[PDB]
């Protein structure tokens, strides 16, 4: 009667984990990368030094 009972319980947990894996990748896309760009902002004393 219930060969399809399963799945739904994991779908909520799995969707969450997969999302979270990307959440971590996502903050890198901008926070870590802009922090890297911050280094450029710090580097870009270059023009002053030049």
């Amino acid at each position: 009667q219930l060969n399809d009972l399963e799945k739904l319980y994991e779908e909520k947990q799995d969707a969450l984990m997969r999302h979270e894996r990307e959440r971590r990748e996502i903050i890198t896309y901008e926070q870590e990368m802009r922090y890297s760009k911050l280094v450029d902002a710090e580097r870009q004393v270059r023009e002053e030094r030049l």
